[PDB]
């Protein structure tokens, strides 16, 4: 299926047309220095790849950006639904070394300049934020945890409420994240999800048999941005199932546990 609304500049990168300033985008599987299990692009400190590996892929991708990997921020992701504010101060945090990363954060988003925020992906779902009039980016990562956390709509209502966002000036885009082809979740996580402020929860999973559902993340997410105040026209939806593009990502799933890890990131020049 199309990459729409990503372009993709072979082999390692994916962006982002509409918005670029704003540069946004997802990396892909390829074009990198790792060995098996991470073949080729990984760009996690935290899956125990050669660390000088990941440094150099991620070193690749700044310089294909024309950027400096000194202005990137990255996060020590926690599958929770904690957003960090990113200022100048914040700068290279993780960008070298996971030990700065920004402590059990998985939202990011800020309004300075030249300042690329970063996550770290291989089947989750990845969301993406611009509010061209408040000149604010975002991004988060939204695992099944992060989704019942509603992370999604804490940045939206962390720019309404604290940045003076409208709602209806925010942009958002779902990333390349694992579909409901490929992903079954228990009661546990579907207990979860069906607390979820919407009342249309349910349209997100099926039953297949008695304790097993399949599941569509980026739908709940999508929703809850609706839910959030974002017109549905301006949220665009990577139809990109990362199980299923072999060729493209890492997936959590498919690999069986052992895997890279992609990664989105998005800044204003
Ligand atoms: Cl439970
Ligand atoms: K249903
Ligand atoms: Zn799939």
């Amino acid at each position: 299926n199309t990459y729409n609304p990503f372009r993709l500049d072979a082999p390692s990168m994916l962006l982002i047309e509409e918005w670029n300033q704003v540069t946004a985008g997802f990396t892909t599987k390829n074009g990198g220095e790792s060995e098996p299990p991470f073949h080729s692009l990984n760009t996690g400190l935290h899956v125990q790849d050669h660390e000088q590996h990941v440094i150099n892929n991620r070193k690749k991708v700044a310089d294909i950006l024309k950027t400096d990997l000194h202005d990137w921020v990255f996060a020590d992701q926690t599958h929770e639904d904690r957003i960090h504010k990113v200022t100048d101060g914040d700068r290279a945090s993780g960008a070298f070394r996971y030990d700065t990363a920004l402590k059990a954060t998985d939202g990011l988003y800020t309004d300075r300049p030249n300042l690329f925020l970063a996550l770290c992906f291989a089947d989750c779902v990845p969301v993406y934020f611009y509010d061209p009039v408040r000149s604010l980016v975002g991004i988060a990562h939204a695992g099944w945890k992060g989704t019942a956390l509603g992370i999604a709509a804490s940045m939206v209502d962390m720019w309404i409420r604290r940045e003076g966002s409208n709602p209806a000036d925010i942009r958002a885009v779902i990333g390349p994240a694992i579909g409901s082809c490929c992903y079954t979740v228990d009661d546990h996580v579907i207990d979860k999800i069906r607390n979820l402020p919407l009342q249309q929860e349910d349209k997100a999973f099926l039953t297949i048999k008695e304790g097993e559902y399949r599941l569509e993340l980026k739908e709940v997410n999508r929703q809850l941005l609706v839910h959030a105040g974002i017109p549905n026209g301006q949220i665009e939806v990577s139809s990109l199932c990362t199980s299923c593009e072999r060729s493209l990502f890492f997936s959590h799933r498919r690999d069986r546990g052992k895997t890279g890890r992609m990664m989105s990131f998005i800044g204003l020049k």
